[PDB]
């Protein structure tokens, strides 16, 4: 599992549940085409988004709807969503964890990256 | 002044100096149009992006280049960009300031809203 | 003012008003000695902490009353204060800034140091 | 496991491998008793703090030595450790999950609390 995304949050102290999120990744013509997306599991995490064979070289872009999730819980956040952009395994493959803390006015992502 | 920027560098526990940033308006056709743009100062702010004629309601982004700012440092980074995407809306008088700290593999923005 | 505490709320995206704070110095003895202390103002932020002459090298902690201000908007916490723990040292002239960013299950703290 | 810790260096983007902590209890005369310690593995995880049985209600404290962290990477960091301090089982029983994210001149924690 070369990608997976874990989201948290920061008002309830729970785990992210049911947060949809897309990945794209940027084309020849530097435009943006939809690679894979779902959406995150009871313990917050979205796994099995990619395999190690499609998840080549490239600049990436994570778009998590965090503005869906926050109206669900009646709360009217600032972000339309979270976006993390990145570029992948240019000096090989690696495999990246995506982690995201969510406030209504805020947000956080890290990325840890392992061989 | 209705939209401020400030940018945190936590490595060096300073402000971040002389890092770009481009912001962009929705349009009618979904797309991203240029609205405004700048560096930050020696203070890690960048005022004057524009005006309260000019900035009405509508989705905004905000896109900060940390990738040249840790570049700049020799510093290898995981984020191309920190982008935030907000609608702006007036609901009575608003001033927004974005704060956004950056670290190499992470950044964590927020949003305060004063009257 | 060498040493300003800002103080931010991730959940209404505001300043952090009337936030209590106290700062004590390590003692030779390894006890806790109270130094300063203060509420945090409209604009979520206290000044006058201290002076240049009294601020000496030396271990500082700064405890936040987090819990007192999420029970007054009615929000159930985590934590029972935020703790900044931090040695000053004076390599040059240094202003500290101390911001901190409240979310009720989490907080982020960050150390500005200015010349 | 009711009381589990990670630990992120937002530098590296990696697990922070052998951190140490401490956990102390608030005790019957308001001093703060050990409880529980360990180091954190190459996940950046530390399990097996207490038990079910041995985690009671009470104040909690959990002392991170980020500091040791940042000086054998080479870092001369701004904390001396990161603290968090919070009430814990009040409710009955909980699983907690203690995240902190590290940087030399900032940190974060959050908490996951489960049933
Ligand atoms: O770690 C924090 O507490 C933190 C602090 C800021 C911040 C810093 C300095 C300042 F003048 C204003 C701020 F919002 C911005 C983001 C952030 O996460
Ligand atoms: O407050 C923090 O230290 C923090 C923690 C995480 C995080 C989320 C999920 C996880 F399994 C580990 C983490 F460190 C993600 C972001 C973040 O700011």
């Amino acid at each position: 599992c070369p990608l997976m995304v874990k989201v948290l949050d920061a008002v309830r102290g729970s785990p992210a549940i049911n947060v949809a999120m897309h990945v794209f990744r940027k084309a020849a013509d530097d435009t943006w085409e939809p690679f894979a997306s779902g959406k995150t599991s009871e313990s917050g995490e979205l796994h099995g988004l990619t395999t190690e064979e499609e998840f080549v070289e490239g600049i990436y872009k994570v778009e998590i709807d965090t503005k869906s999730y926050w109206k669900a819980l009646g709360i009217s956040p600032f972000h339309e969503h979270a976006e993390v952009v990145f570029t992948a395994n240019d000096s090989g493959p690696r495999r990246y964890t995506i982690a995201a803390l969510l406030s209504p006015y805020s947000y956080s992502t890290t990325a840890v990256v392992t061989n």
